[PDB]
């Protein structure tokens, strides 16, 4: 079974998933040179003030925090998506020690975790009919540099401890993602996958310039996880991202100006 090993990890997962070598993989390194300043790209419409918390379980490969989506309480819009995106869970990438971790880096710079929220497009009507399709879910990619302890983050660490093996799930109710959003909303975009098996082309990737703040004691509960069950040796939960991955016939577009000086 496909993990994050030395036998079975990222690159191994072309033998039984041949879409890892395909056009439009994810994650990709942003170039800030490199990518295109569109003027003509939307702001982001986040609306997460009704954002219903259900659950939060480990899965073997991350946590999951998953939400009510069966009515449009936290939802995203704007920027290059076109109609509504349900938020519907989200899980984090980190690494085995703060100077890694993140799924995209930034001119080859990689920070300490990264949060992906998950949102389908209510073209498609769930889930699992969107995952089939090339405009069906829109991610949320946001960094998490080492630094300062994040209270937005702090809800999250205090049940960690609940999960520590896969398939263990917990209550978790109430919780705010906007505690988990920069203030600057400024994004880069491209069209990718999942970066997990079965790699499939259906993600509209929406990546925020601006990091949020994660202290090295927060960071250290994720590790706390294993990727194992009760019972089996004890493989903790670390370096569960998959490597950069080459953009192609893909151009990465920018929001805004990165670099004052090339415009
Ligand atoms: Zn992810």
């Amino acid at each position: 079974h496909w993990g994050y090993g030395k036998h079975n990890g990222p690159e191994h997962w072309h033998k039984d998933f041949p879409i890892a070598k395909g056009e439009r993989q994810s994650p990709v390194d942003i170039d800030t040179h490199t990518a295109k300043y569109d003027p003509s790209l939307k702001p982001l419409s986040v609306s997460y003030d009704q954002a219903t918390s259900l659950r939060i379980l480990n899965n073997g490969h991350t946590f999951n925090v998953e939400f009510d989506d069966s009515q449009d309480k936290a939802v995203l819009k704007g920027g290059p998506l076109d109609g509504t995106y349900r938020l519907i869970q989200f899980h984090f990438h980190w690494g085995s020690h703060d100077g890694q971790g993140s799924e995209h880096t930034v001119d080859k710079k990689k920070y300490a975790a990264e949060l992906h929220l998950v949102h389908w497009n209510t073209k498609y009507g769930d889930f699992g009919k969107a995952v089939q399709q090339p405009d069906g879910l829109a991610v949320l990619g946001i960094f998490l540099k080492v630094g300062s302890a994040n209270p937005g983050l702090q809800k999250v660490v205090d049940v960690l401890d609940s999960i520590k093996t896969k398939g263990k799930s917990a209550d978790f109710t109430n919780f705010d993602p906007r505690g988990l959003l920069p203030e600057s909303l400024d994004y880069w975009t491209y069209p990718g996958s999942l970066t997990t098996p079965p790699l499939l082309e259906c993600v509209t990737w929406i990546v925020l310039k601006e990091p949020i703040s994660v202290s090295s004691e927060q960071v250290s509960k994720f590790r706390k996880l294993n990727f194992n069950g009760e019972g089996e040796p004890e493989e903790p939960m670390v370096d569960n991202w998959r490597p950069t991955q080459p953009l192609k016939n893909r151009q990465i577009k920018a929001s805004f100006k990165h670099h004052h000086h090339h415009h």
